[PDB]
This record gives C-alpha cells, structure tokens and sequence, in this order.
C-alpha cells in the first residue's frame, strides 16, 4: 500500500519537476553527464562537467523519505513512488518546483514551439530587448501598448455584452522595419511568452490547430509569420476558391474558422505579420480576426535624429539634425536596418559618421 | 463467479463514467497528477494540485462493496468488476454519472468533434451566448426559432403522411454579418449541442460521412461551415462532373445522398454556411436537403439603432437615431463587426462615439 504519482510527457509542470530532479540529483547511484564548454583562446575550453540524474529508479532522501523517482524513455513518463499515504510531499515538491523555476526564468522571456499538437520550450530562456531600443514612428509604440492594456485590464466589459474574449494584431511593411524586434520588445515588456507557429508545417491539420490554439499557454502571445506565403490569393480568389500552395494538409475555411468561429477559445493574443499586404484575402482581415492594423515603414526625420542619439549617446542634439538632414537630402526612403549597419560601421566613432554620408 | 461489467471507448455515458471515477478518486493507491494554473501577477501562479485516477486497478469503496475498476491503455476498455450477480451497484453508478455530469453542463453548450467516425466531446463545456445580443434584420430570428420549434413540437404530423422527419437550413451573406453568432445564439437558446464537421478532412469518406451522420448525439445540431469551398461547381458543371478540389477521400454523389438519401437517418437539424450563394449546384440546396434559406446582409438603420442601444444601455433614445443617421449618410454598406470595433475604440463613452464617425 504506496501512492504512486504519475505525471506523464504532456504535463505542465513537466520541465519544472525535471529543474528540480535536475537540483536534487545528490545520492543517485545512476546518472548522465552534464558538461559544457566555454572557449577563450589558445585551445582553453573550459570544463563544467555534471550530473543530470539518468531516466532510472534514484532514491530521493527529501524530508528522509526515501522517495523513489524513476522515468522511463518517443514516450516519457515520469514517476514519484512515496511511503503511505499523505500526498504533502507531492505539494511541496510541485511548490519547490514553481519557485525554483519561476526564479529561473525572471527578466527573460520563454519561447515556446509548436511539436506535435502540443507546446514545448525551445532553448533557454532568451534576454529580453528594452523597448526603448526599438524606434517607430511617433506615437505607434503607445498606441499599440495601451489597446493591448486595455484589452487586458477589462474582461468584465466583454462578459457583460457577450463579445468572445479574443483579439489580434497585423503588422505590414517594407522588408527591414522593425516588425519582429517590436514584437520581441512587446512581449519583453508585457511579461509575456512567444508561441512560434508556421502555417506552412508539413505536420498540421485544422484539427491540430484547432488544438494548439485551444491549449496555448497562459499569459503567452501566438505569433503568425508571413500568413501570405501560405495562401495564395486575390487573382486567384476572382476565378477558384482559395488554394493551399503549400506542403501540409491545412485548408483556407480551416484556418478562418480556427482564428475565430464557434470553438475559438477565449482570452489569446495573435500577432501577425506580412509583408504584401494587398495578398491578403479580405475575410481573413476582417474586423473580429484582426481588430488594429498598422503599417511601419521607412525611416523619418524624428525617427533617425533619435536613433542618432540612441547609437551615440552623449552628443550634442545638433548632430543628430545634421545627420537626419544629410540623409533625408541624400536619399528619398531608407530602411532603419540600413542606419543600424552603417551606425555599425562607425563603431564609437561620432563626427565620423556625419561626413560619410554617400550610401546612395 | 463474478459480474465483469465491460465499457469500451465508443460509448456514450463514457465520460460520465470517467467524471464519476474523478469524483471519486479517493481511497485509490495509484494517481495521476491534475494541477492547474491561473496566474495573476507578480509571477505568482496558483496552484491546483488534485488527483485523477490513473489507468489502474484502483479499488473503490462504494457503498462498502469494495468495487474493482480498471481502464486499460490508441484502444481504452474501462471494466468495473464487482462480487456476485447483483447489477444494482451497476444501476447506482451510472445514475449518479448522469446525475453529475448533467450538473456541470448547466447554462453551457457542449461542442462535439468527429474523430475518427465518433463523436467526442471538445474541451470545456462553453458558456452559452444571449440571444438578444445577437441583432438581425427585423423579424429574421423569430422567424428561424418558431419554424425550428414547429418542426421540434411536430413529429406526428410527419409520420402520419410519411415525409421524412429531418430539416436543413442555410445561411448566407458576406463576411462578417452575424452566422456562426446567431448559430451559438440558437444552439445556447434551444439547449441543444453543436457538433462540427469539416467536409475538407483527410480522413473522410462517404461510409464514415453516412455512419457521422447516423450516429450523431441526440439533442443536438449538425453544423456544416464553408460547404462551397469543398466542391468547385457551375461554370465546371457546364462541361464535367464535379470535382472535389482538396484532400480527402470524397464525392459530390455521396454528400448529396448522405444529406439526403435512402439510408438518411431521422429527427437531425443540419445547418449550412456559405459566402458564395452563387457557387453552390442547384441539386445541393433544392428542398428536402435545404428546407429554409436566408440571407444576412450589412447593417441598417433599425440595427444600427439597436446596437447602439445594447452597447451602451441607458442612453437617451435621441443619441442611437443620430448615431444611426450620421453612419447611413456617413457610407452606404458596412458590416455589424465594423461597427463593434469601432464600439469598442470607444469603451464606456457615449456622445464620444457620435462625434468621430469618420470611418471611411
Ligand atoms: N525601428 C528600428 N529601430 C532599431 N533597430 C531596428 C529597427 N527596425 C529594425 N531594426 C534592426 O534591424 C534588424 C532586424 O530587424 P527586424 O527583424 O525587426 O526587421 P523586419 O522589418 O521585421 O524584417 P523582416 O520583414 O525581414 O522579418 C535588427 O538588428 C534590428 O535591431
Ligand atoms: N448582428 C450582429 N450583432 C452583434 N455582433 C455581431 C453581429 N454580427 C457579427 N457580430 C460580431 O462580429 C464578430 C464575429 O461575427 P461572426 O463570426 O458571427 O460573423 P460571420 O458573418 O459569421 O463571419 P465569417 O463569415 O467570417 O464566419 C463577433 O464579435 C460578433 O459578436
Ligand atoms: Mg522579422
Ligand atoms: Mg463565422
């Protein structure tokens, strides 16, 4: 007579329990090595040589309980053997879990893919970017920061009335904007994770979206990318219905109904982001899939005087007019990707950058 | 000598069964972890540590019987095994199933999928939608809810002369004028169940379509979405047969006979939804497969009126005649969904709204 937790692969707080068996891996007579490297020069890596506890049967001496731990090996299924019956030690492992974790994973942000029909992370938690280091036009950043707030900050206002608890954002542009780095900087400063999605998958159907959508994480973004190149349309909408033009086994009716329908789930974020916004079938950016569009484009006076001032701090605000002069009179449109590399050659190098001004 | 009751995956108290088996997960050696997380803030999720009874021989102590249940391990067979030949533990066990599981589902819709040729439930019971918040064309909703009570309350009529007992409706119109809302709105106000079938699958064919059809749940609605884009037709129709045009094993034949055939079953209610009314073959919506058809369309004066008058109740009737008055003038066609977004740039503020009405 024992309590035998078991806690298989599709489980939340899988990664948390492997932390924690990761931390606890003392007094485990079977293990599996955890070394790393870090190079410097001269052929001196450096050695961090560990111990992850191996998928066996390790007697864990928690509380002195003598708790057995054993996962097996693609189907994985962890298990937690105790004495009795008491199932205290299972809350606070599951509490020493969460707050070993938690701490991880604090002033990053976690991304999150799309394996199976089912969310897995992808690497490390990655250091999040400032907002304040991406530069849009004036007034778009707030904008797109408030709506977001105050979509979040009001669920009652939408139960009141019924509307479904959703929304969703695109973003069009010339190639080399800032699209996906302010995405990156939203989610940094919301607090947020990313969940990848590819349209074009050769493992995805309607009900395996429907699915992923449904069991996204909480407190996450789901991010589209290049929605277009997975549907071709317009002139082909004038003659036939809507192909695929693609590899995987997803439909265009699938996908509308997915975004928002009868089984759409409720409190999700969904960003996407195209570059031809005029291949975009209408129904699809219709107002209830996507509720704010907004266009970003090519750099401006305001926008490249404060990259100026961001990439070179410290000087006086007369060169960063010089500058934004210069190349507003040297050339028409220009793309920020473009400054950030020619900023990039002029490393620590202000006034230098204010005479070599021929990129034409 | 013993009683093995034997209840496979394909049954319908199934998850009747397997509520009462969470309910009564007490007194059970073997578990399976059942935590849940609603975060709030501050990177402070709570936790919800419970217990679902694994797959195993859990002994349970019902009315001091010391009852025997295993669920096996994709084929699942749940046994209760009990002591003698008695069936009055048997009787006991499913009525309070149904007892349970009829109390969840209370104010809710349950939405079924079809996997495989079965139905299965699809998450989380939903909340169901007002119907009042759901604003049609004058006289369009009253006349759908008493034609499908009239056909609901007259079975008798049917049999007597020897019509088939069956009905079908379609509805059409362009993108974002109200259909699958005022689907929900039925289904919440008639106490039925949706369940969702995508002719495009790439499992379907036309012996599992007729068998779906055959063994759809009582009490319940068969919705159809897009039934355009899954048979090219017309100007095709003129020089060949019809094609199917996608991925999956079907054919035009075998969905016009399912939908109406010799082997059609009784009492079903199919609802159909299309934006192309005008891309759809004549022998597809002739009556008999298509009882009543109609058509939603964009906003009026009376709708426009009453939507203001439902986004923000207790309004001066003056303020949703000026609001309706500036929008007609204002443009000509626009959709119900257009209108909400722009209620909902403007939260809790009338007389805001009835200034910037520049939505061109
Ligand atoms: N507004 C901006 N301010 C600062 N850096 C920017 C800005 N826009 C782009 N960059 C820089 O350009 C590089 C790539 O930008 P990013 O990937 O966000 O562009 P994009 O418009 O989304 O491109 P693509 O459409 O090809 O995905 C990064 O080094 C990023 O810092
Ligand atoms: N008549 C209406 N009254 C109130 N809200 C409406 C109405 N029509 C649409 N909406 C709103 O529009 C959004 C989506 O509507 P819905 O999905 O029902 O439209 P649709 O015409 O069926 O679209 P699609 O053809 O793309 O499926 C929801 O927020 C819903 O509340
Ligand atoms: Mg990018
Ligand atoms: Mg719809």
């Amino acid at each position: 007579y024992m309590i035998t937790l078991e806690v298989p692969a599709r489980d939340r707080s899988y990664a948390w329990l492997l932390s924690w068996l990761t931390r606890h891996s003392t007094r485990t007579q079977h293990l599996s090595v955890e070394t790393s490297y870090l190079q410097h020069e001269s052929g001196r890596i450096s050695t961090k040589f560990e111990f992850i506890p191996s998928p066996g049967n390790h007697f864990i001496w928690y509380q002195g309980k003598w708790i057995r731990v054993e996962r097996n090996r693609p189907w994985e299924s962890v298990t937690f053997t105790a004495l009795g019956t008491d199932r205290k030690v299972f809350f606070n492992i599951l509490e020493e879990a969460r707050a070993l974790a938690l701490q991880q994973e604090e002033g990053k942000t976690v991304m999150y893919t799309a394996v199976g029909s089912e969310w897995r992370t992808f690497g490390y938690p990655r250091r999040r970017r400032p907002l304040d280091s991406v530069v849009l036009q004036q007034g778009l950043a707030d904008r797109i920061v408030k709506d977001i707030r105050e979509f979040i900050d009001n669920p009652k206002w939408y139960i009141d009335r019924g509307i479904p608890y959703r929304r969703g954002y695109l973003l069009y542009g010339p190639p080399g904007c800032g699209k996906s780095s302010f995405i990156t900087a939203l989610a940094g400063e919301l607090e947020h994770s990313i969940c990848l999605l590819s349209l074009t998958d050769s493992s995805l159907s309607d009900d395996r979206l429907n699915h992923l959508l449904s069991v996204a994480p909480q407190q996450s973004l789901v991010l589209l990318e290049d929605v277009d190149a997975a549907f071709l349309s317009r002139d082909l909408a004038v003659e036939n219905p809507i192909k695929y033009q693609g590899l995987g086994r997803l439909t265009f009716s699938g996908l509308l109904n997915a975004l928002d329908g009868v089984a759409s789930t409720e409190a999700r974020i969904v960003f996407m982001t195209t570059n031809y916004i005029d291949r975009l079938d209408p129904a699809l950016i219709r107002p209830g899939r996507v509720d704010l569009k907004e266009y970003v484009g090519y750099c401006s006076h305001w926008q490249l005087t404060q990259m100026f001032q961001r990439f070179y701090p410290g000087q006086a605000p007369s060169l960063a007019e010089n500058f934004a002069e210069h190349v507003l009179k040297a050339t028409s449109e220009i793309s920020p990707a473009q400054v950030q590399g020619y900023f990039m050659l002029y490393k620590n190098d202000p006034m230098g950058a204010v005479h070599n001004i021929e990129s034409l």
